[PDB]
């Protein structure tokens, strides 16, 4: 598995199943999966930062990012590739050393430029085929955790060590 | 695929899995799927208006339609066939030039009259046999996206063009 | 199918997948499936009343029974067999003309005494084996509708006649 | 195997790991009524049930109360420690505890109890620690599955309680 210095992740359709709950009062919900917090745990255990790119902008994601101690949160992003290219510049790494997981049209250009691209099994076929690794899980099922554990080559030895 | 000039759609059981969330206070929820927003994207990409016809009337659907910039919204509809005729009559459009997706008893008369009828895989057998194209997805799983993409013949080159 | 004069149904695990959403403030949610309203439609189309029996007692179910025009709503029920018995006395019918659907321990006694017992596929095996008809669907998937349509022999003819 | 105490994780056991956030700082969990049958059988056989969770919410406190769970420990940092405390207090060994958990912070405890349960949904390196097979995933009534297996609940038990 190639060398990774940064893990970037989309939210809707990755950390969730794409679900957007609306009530009558203008409030909104997302459903996260606690399993994906272990994706953060593994990244941080390995000294690798995690950044969230999303084109939505919600208090929902702000609070979830905070809860998970995510290193970067970029909301209302319209150009995901530009966002990553710039974060890479500030870190002095290149796209070949980023792992990005996304599921939709707005992710495609970034998925095509990164060192390892991941797309959940639930995503449209034309995005899915941009994946450079196989992911079994659908969004909301812990696919971000699956992506991280693959990208970082997390194995049983690592598991024994942390416990 | 025949020429389509208007895409119409039901909400519950199509944009959702039929889920209706009630609380203790009289509030109400629906769970939408961000994937279906690509249905609108593609429609608008090909210059095709989208309309929602629903028998329910909620602030939920009003706000959702607004967020997705849906072109026509009709709520509290008792006669979906009449509502589609009236909209179509305004636009100069024939029911044969309409693609409509619905999932239950109240959608049947319209489904039998449109140029392309779609029904999610989750729908009662009586309704699903009215579908004139095959849809794999269930309500809430992005079946509206699926419907639009097939109706408009969205292919890999369309995908390559928009990114 | 035998002659049925009353359809009775549990809520949790039948009309829902057994899910109970709790927030931080003491509020509560259930998720109903709009599909199950067709169960009430078909029952009423055949001149058969529907009654809810549940051990829970919530505003949630109160609203749902109202929205669906359910004929009878009994909540906080500690003994479902008795509750069904007095309602049967009150209506001048007996248990053999009742169709009941339930999914758990508190339903067991009533299920053994009704003319047609239904249990969702999702239920424990010891309850499931009391079903007197096969139900394919799980609670929350529209299994109440499946039950009513099977109990009343709803066929394509019936569908064609009501659209 | 002879059991004196059933302990259980929450998220990913009593739920599918789902955490709902709204825009206002509120939070939800989805429980399954099926799992209350877990408490029912436990109490029926005179076995107490305790909840160990690393989270801390009103959500769980209210669910535990509603289900009349015997023990509740939230914001737990070290689940092994929490369980030993309870075992010492009860005058029992971990060998007489059946525990079900689903993730890293359950591993230590899972490897020490007499019967360890892990939902089908759990990551594989946790799942392999299970000492009995559980078919069900978190949130599908897997706590009930566990109790029923651990206590050997059979049809005769069902006939008796009905
Ligand atoms: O389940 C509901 O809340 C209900 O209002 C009940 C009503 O009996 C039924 O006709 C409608 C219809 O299924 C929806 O309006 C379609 O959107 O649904
Ligand atoms: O999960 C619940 O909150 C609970 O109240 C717990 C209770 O111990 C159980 O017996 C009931 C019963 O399963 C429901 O009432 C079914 O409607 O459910
Ligand atoms: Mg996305
Ligand atoms: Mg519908
Ligand atoms: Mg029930
Ligand atoms: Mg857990």
């Amino acid at each position: 598995m190639k060398e990774i210095k940064l893990i970037l992740t989309d939210i809707d359709g990755v950390w969730t199943d794409g679900g957007m709950f609306y009530d009558q009062t203008g409030n909104e919900w997302k459903k996260f999966n606690t399993s994906d917090s272990a994706g953060i745990f593994w990244a941080h255990n390995k000294g690798i930062p995690v950044g969230i790119l999303t084109g939505e902008k919600t208090e929902i994601v702000r609070r979830r990012a905070e809860k998970l101690k995510v290193d970067y949160l970029f909301q209302g992003v319209v150009d995901k590739l530009s966002a990553a290219e710039e974060l890479c510049n500030e870190l002095g790494i290149n796209l070949e050393q980023v792992a990005y997981i996304g599921d939709d049209l707005n992710d495609a250009k970034l998925l095509k430029r990164v060192g390892i691209a991941g797309v959940p099994a639930s995503a449209p076929f034309y995005i899915r085929r941009l994946s450079t690794i196989f992911l079994e899980k659908r969004g909301g099922e812990g696919v971000f955790r699956e992506f991280v554990e693959k990208v970082l080559g997390i194995n049983l030895e690592d598991f024994i060590a942390v416990i």
